[PDB]
């Protein structure tokens, strides 16, 4: 069940695509997963793939709320190696009174794929202690998780959706990766009203954010009263890593205001040169969050610390002029047994919707971990929610650590 | 692309005999005279019996176009059947024909008397020829073959391994022996014919290099035996043997035996034994030999790892399931030696390995067992957070040896009344570097001596200590010896182990760290060095 043009897709390098090796999965994953693909490839949308075919990309499965299972793909390697229109991000989105987030997905099923090109997006699905080959697939419907395919089907939907659009300007509608994100600034009522509409046209309102409850966290640069020698060490090490992307900043004063006997536990009184060097310090470092300072050809980036335990502290920013776009924290939660690696999953996921709301799109992330540690928190964990963010690992450095908290 | 190898002469009297009595029966033909491609062709004499000629193909076997059979079965993950059948597929790759347009790169050159002549050269037409790239051509579409049968079956567990199929259930033996000719008849009706000699049926079964008992299995092939005279054929049978004890038995390498395998590439060719990969094929030859014995799964009973340790650069484990105590399999994490991780550490990548052999063969994870308190594991490594770690809920056992906390530092607030170092180290002029510290009481000292910068910034370090008292505080202007304290390692190389040494000795020591080269008092003095 699909007839619509196809729109013909390429790869950087048809020599160069995706040779990624498939997770382990439990007996529950590979059960409903093998139930899910046979289903697929009974209605068509999957087909068995060509014996000489090289690619892989890993799929698994989650326990969607209800307990029915559901199938995710991690397109992560090929979407780098294909990128071959739009209803661009506006910016009205991320200062809407209510925006929900649904879920389409399925319409992708009603959409060919390039069958030039599909060769590419072969996924293997194993079976238990190896008892047989993995049973490989390549795929005939736009897939879910691709990064052309909010393109290929904003362009299908074209001639349905822009008269709801043009009709209707009183909503902000954007699409990222299979997600629809619908913002109005009308009541409850009429605002469930409207998306209600736009779900059956798209049949051819579950997540709801508010992003006014978005603080900012409102970094602080705590100041003792009465000081000891190490107090103002950490304090002058904390600001000279301040002064290497703020102007202005000097640690001078402060620097000969230690001078006396070097026990960590010795006193000093505050002098007036270095208390006053210390304030333009602070009023510094407390107005340096902007996110005004977004450069769009640039790369964006977020990066994670574990700034003691139980809590995650993340900065979204830019490389060479060093630009804070903002903070956040993100905390163990009570109940629910969690690793550290888990509250890192759900930082970014966090980060994610944020980074969406207003640039529209997602940063790098750069985690203090191993990929060893993580990628195996998440080849068999819950707390995945979505396709694994894609991830750059980074050491443990004592200045970001004190710089964000 | 490669050149026949030298080939004595009385390999060739038995050889052309079976490369006349294949193209006889058809399974090669002549190579085209532009056929520019070649592949070695060796002959060894089975014992008792006539010369089984094998071919190489492994040169080719990258230029023939790629593809994508993701590890092995392993036996462990079996479970009791009381009725067993193992069906080899005979007629391997023998009668079933080649692509033609592959089938040029076949080519091999056979010698007349070692070129009394010029070369015969040939192709390989029917057969695949017994390669080794028959999961190519075998797995998937066996595979798709016999998959109807699978889902028609529940009550059968189907094991397919390159050329042995496995069948085990819980049926009598007449239900059991009806179902194993039911799926004999599907692979004789797609072309796949099961020789009833080559049937197995009976008490201990051949699979994989294994052998299957019923309440255990062990390693295939008991005596390892050590050739003086190593050619390299041999010795791959050697690192193949190896590589299956590999899977019941830990700690088994390979890599001094396989460097000593290298260019010319010839497998009637030899090696001299090099000292370490002699010492790998005799350990594994005492492990291979006085055999063990391994348990099946058993899906009804909880599923265990244990972690073991002995030695504080090794971390040993079981996976197994209690009241026989019956063991599933082994293994080993051994310590890193450039890394700074301590015990704790080296215990969780062992719960990572674990977690995933265990999901792979059972499809599960096991409960895990750790020797070490409730205290020096919330604490240790997860807690002192350095970078961040996926541990499971644990259960925690108290045994022979335990891991304890690293190390004696105090993070917070530090210590009350202890006299605070200072202490610096490198500044490289040419070949002279130095190393140096003071403190606040006026104690101070430069040591000079030889290495790099690094070196000399943590030889700088373990002088404070060497010279200090038994409680310390100590501040560096060096992010490297800080970033090493912060990961706590408890075992290192080097300089680094005696710096870790002389914090035996010590009670409470306090690090920190301010930034180098901006006149800090403290920090500028030691710098004097010079």
């Amino acid at each position: 069940s699909d007839k619509i043009p196809v729109v013909k897709v390429k790869m950087k390098d048809p020599n160069k695509g995706p040779q990624i090796k498939q997770w382990p999965l439990t007996n529950e994953k590979i059960e409903a997963l093998t139930e899910i693909v046979e289903r697929l490839e009974r209605e068509g949308k999957v087909k068995r793939a060509d014996p000489n075919n090289p690619w892989n990309t890993p799929v698994f499965a989650i326990k969607k709320k209800s307990g029915k299972w559901r199938m995710l793909i991690d397109f992560r390697e090929l979407n780098k190696l294909t990128e071959k229109l739009g209803l661009p991000h506006p910016a009205g989105l991320q200062i809407k009174k209510q925006v929900t987030v649904l879920d389409i997905g399925d319409a992708y099923f009603t959409i060919p794929l390039d069958p030039d090109y599909a060769p590419y997006t072969a996924f293997t699905l194993p079976r238990k202690n190896n008892a047989g080959p993995g049973r490989r697939f390549v795929w005939c419907s736009l897939p879910q998780g691709w990064i052309l395919s909010p393109l290929i089907y904003q362009s299908t939907l074209d001639n349905i959706i822009q008269p709801f659009i043009r009709q209707n300007p009183q909503l902000d509608i954007y699409q990222y990766m299979d997600d629809i994100y619908i913002g109005s600034n009308l009541s409850k009522k009429e605002h469930k009203e409207k998306v209600e509409e736009l779900r059956k046209l798209l049949l051819w309102p579950e997540d709801k954010l508010q992003e006014e409850t978005w603080t900012i966290q409102q970094k602080q640069l705590d100041i003792p009263e009465q000081p000891t020698l190490n107090e103002l060490q950490k304090l002058a090490g904390k600001i000279n890593w301040a002064s290497q992307a703020i102007p202005d900043l000097s640690i001078k004063a402060l620097t000969n205001m230690m001078r006396g006997n070097q026990n960590l536990n010795s006193t000093r009184q505050w002098t007036k040169e270095a208390r006053l060097e210390v304030q333009k310090a602070k009023k510094a470092i407390e107005e340096q969050v902007q996110l005004g300072y977004y450069d769009p050809s640039k790369e964006l980036y977020a990066k994670l610390s574990l700034v003691g335990p139980h809590q995650i502290s993340y900065q979204v920013y830019q490389k060479d002029p060093e630009k804070i776009l903002w903070y956040g924290k993100m905390s163990r939660q009570k109940k629910k047994a969690e690793n550290t690696c888990d509250i890192a999953l759900r930082a970014c996921y966090k980060i994610r919707e944020e980074s969406i709301i207003r640039i529209g799109k997602e940063p790098r992330y750069e985690i203090p971990t191993s990929r060893e540690a993580w990628e195996s928190n998440l080849i068999n964990s819950p707390y995945l929610k979505a396709p694994p963010p894609e991830v750059e690992y980074i050491h443990a450095a004592l200045n970001i650590k004190r710089a964000l908290s």
